[PDB]
């Protein structure tokens, strides 16, 4: 759903058609104007950065594995005669369209008794989702992936691509893959008794050279090399495919361009009428197009086992029956085309559409895991209470839409309850210690992160505990529409820590929420704090993160009483553009003020630029108000005349209108 | 007789059974001895038997 | 109807005898007793009992 | 809730003689003694005691 999925992009942001992506990681983001105050007894002192760069990485890796599981049938695209009152297939006017039709008169008897069966095999979300796949690798084909790269650095600890995925050879995504053929057959229309387990799908005049190379290769197995997003695990959709073409069919060319694979799609949707089934192939791959890379070194948890993406069974019954198929198909909703228009026009747009997705998702999926079992709405059954359907089972697209619509707040509603896409919530709901491996930088690591040795020499290989699970992106697109106090996306925010002279700079927080907000105003001014809890004796830094700039309570790695005694003698001034507390007395008043927003987007640490056409918001009566145009004018070639005009000169000549 | 789709392989051995002599060795009620009811039975299934 | 057209004149001549076999009780009967035959299977009858 | 539609006789034959004996409730009883065990697992029974 093209619809649900724009709403969810920012006000400010105006995207364009095409972007030239050239690399395997992107940082998306905004540049803010912040007004910082700090108030005290003494004085005030002011400071205003102009350009503040709030991001969140996003790269183009990620492992899944994908099973063939049983779905529901999308009954949209079959005439609508052959339907009763209620809406399912009335047998009994199936017997009687195919009896008036242009079928052979001895197969008539036998064809309607499997009729039965074979009508409610009707899902191509499966051939649409691997041709998708094959549009972007060939499109997005010279970005690479090295094998001894770095996955994540803070400076403490550092993360390598060699240790989250083995197994992995270092590759271009074009010269990932290696996709062998399946077989295209046509489909012989004086068959005795139609073959089970074989889909036979519709075409439009002759099966071009090229769209014989793309069939064959969407329905087969995808073995990568290099884990890439966009070319993961896949089974064997299918062995043979039949193709109800009277024009031949001819042989496999060998190469296609990416343009080749877009006129591929808009035949088959045409021919088969299914718009339904493209518009689950388009959410499906928002998810499983971009994974975020991970916001602390201990939010890596997500990533460590692969998650199951749902495809359903390949199984379509058109070839056999073409007379049910025609100009006048029963559809639910009305705006049943939108999805596949946008993509036809727009296709760099999905992006945009995959980002929003997941930033929307794993910000909900931060704020739930901090919540006990012993409630109503928790961990295991947020999805149940939310959903107002009858699903299959609540997997892939049911529990990514329910958490976008607890973020944005609004009511989402899909034609059909289709279960299919990858399914996220794994990692949570084990509800288990998982052990991450590191590679150590300095010496001085396991008082910060909760590692398994209290001694280790730099360059060796350990293991961090995470219990809890952290927030892997910051809100950044959603901000400040929905705002909670965990993560304290507010426009303006104060803090008032209470001091008195006869202390010697040292403040204790007796409150939580406070020194979260008091950690986070002062990293936005530039200054190094490091508290010490009282009670456990570990420590913990508001410098915890290089992309967003802010301090979430997640990042003190243990929940326990809360006694964090802050030195105000060793506060450091670390960045540029940043405000001084040389020596405090009395009561701190620290505040901030963003004003203004603006879009940007970074690459190769370069910045990525937005080109081509003005992106519009297509609606269903904007095509159609010219189909009630029909340019209407009378197509008779009407010459008018012009009536030459002399003047002073008379060498020059001169023609005016009338 | 009539039937819906394909006859399953559980389905011929029941009906195989139905149709024929119940010879008994313990006198039971519910295992009483009736005639062979027919020799062959026809079944209108276009998915084969 | 979606019969062959050449068995119409010879079926409907029979329809008249044909049409009246309708008992399928006998059947039915049969497989109903195989049903409980095979579910309380494990009572047993000894040829010296009171 | 499915696209094999040949199965849904046997498996609504089967359903019928099952859903009428569902009960887990053996299994969480034996689930619990074994959390118990484990915690109070320092219990000492002396046979020659008052």
């Amino acid at each position: 759903m093209s619809s649900l999925l724009n709403s969810l992009l920012p006000e400010y942001f105006k995207p364009k058609t095409n972007l030239n992506i050239n690399s395997s990681r992107v940082q998306y983001g905004f540049n803010a104007r912040i007004d910082m105050q700090y108030e005290d007894d003494s004085g005030t002192r002011k400071g205003s950065r102009p350009n503040a760069f709030m991001s969140n990485t996003v790269a183009f890796i990620g492992n899944y594995e994908g099973i063939i599981v049983d779905d529901i049938p999308i009954l949209d695209g079959l005439r609508a005669d052959i339907f009763d009152t209620h809406g399912d297939l009335d047998m009994g006017l199936v017997e009687d369209a195919l009896s008036k039709s242009t079928m052979i008169r001895r197969n008539v008897p036998t064809y309607t008794a499997y009729a039965s069966e074979l009508l409610y095999k009707r899902n191509l979300t499966s051939l649409f989702y691997n041709m998708l796949r094959l549009y972007y690798i060939k499109k997005w084909g010279s970005i690479k992936y090295e094998k001894d790269a770095i996955f994540y650095d803070n400076g403490h600890a550092c993360l390598l691509n060699r240790q989250l995925f083995p197994k992995s050879r270092d590759a271009s995504l074009e010269s990932s893959l290696s996709l062998p053929e399946a077989e295209i057959a046509m489909l012989d229309p004086g068959l005795e008794f139609p073959e089970e387990d074989v889909p036979a799908i519709l075409w439009h005049g002759r099966v071009s050279s090229r769209a014989t190379c793309i069939l064959g290769q969407a329905c087969s197995e995808f073995a990568p090399l290099a884990p890439f997003s966009i070319a993961h695990y896949s089974p064997q959709l299918t062995r043979k495919l039949f193709v109800n073409a009277p024009a031949g069919i001819e042989p496999s060319s060998g190469r296609y361009t990416h343009e080749d694979v877009k006129d591929a799609i808009t035949i088959l949707v045409s021919a088969n009428q299914a718009y339904t089934d493209f518009e689950a192939a388009y959410l499906m791959l928002a998810q499983t197009l971009v994974s975020p890379v991970p916001r602390t070194a201990e939010a890596s948890a997500w990533f460590i086992n692969a998650g199951m993406v749902n495809m359903p069974t390949l199984s379509c019954a058109n070839g056999y029956y073409p007379a049910l198929t025609n100009v006048n198909p029963y559809h639910r909703l009305d705006t049943w085309k939108d999805t596949l228009n946008h993509w036809v026009a727009y296709p760099d747009m999905l992006f945009y559409h995959s980002v929003a997705m997941i930033e929307s998702c794993y910000v909900e999926l931060g704020n739930v895991a901090r919540v006990s079992d012993s409630d109503a709405i928790n961990k295991y059954t947020f999805t149940e209470l939310s959903v107002q359907g009858r699903p299959v089972m609540n997997r892939g697209i049911i529990v990514d839409l329910t958490l976008v619509a607890m973020r944005t707040g609004r009511e989402i509603s899909l034609p059909y309850p289709v279960s299919c896409g990858l399914t996220r919530t794994d990692a949570l709901l084990q509800g288990t210690e998982i052990h991450v491996p590191v590679v150590v930088k300095d010496i001085d690591m396991p008082q910060y992160y909760n590692a398994i040795d209290k001694d280790v020499i730099e360059g060796q290989e350990t293991v961090i505990k995470v219990k809890q699970l952290p927030p892997a992106m910051y809100p950044i697109y959603t901000y400040g529409i929905n705002t909670t106090e965990f993560y304290s996306d507010h426009f303006e925010d104060q803090v008032q820590v209470e001091m008195a002279p006869i202390d010697n700079g040292k403040a204790v927080f007796n409150d939580a929420r406070k020194f979260s907000k008091f950690m986070s105003i002062m990293r936005m001014m530039g200054n190094d704090v490091t508290a010490t809890d009282l009670v456990t004796g570990r420590k913990v830094s508001n410098w915890a993160d290089n992309s967003s700039g802010r301090f979430l309570y997640t990042d003190v790695k243990y929940e326990g009483q809360t006694a964090f005694l802050v030195d105000m003698d060793t506060v450091k001034a670390r960045d540029h553009c940043w405000v001084s507390i040389v020596d405090p007395n009395g009561t701190m008043n620290l505040s901030y003020k963003m004003t203004n927003f603006r879009a940007a987007m970074f690459s190769r640490n370069k910045p990525l630029y937005m080109t081509g056409g003005s992106v519009r918001t297509i609606a269903t009566g904007n095509y159609r108000d010219a189909a009630e145009r029909l340019r209407a004018m009378d197509e008779t070639l009407r010459l008018k005349p012009f009536k030459i005009t002399e003047k002073l000169d008379f060498r020059v000549a001169a023609y005016a209108i009338p």
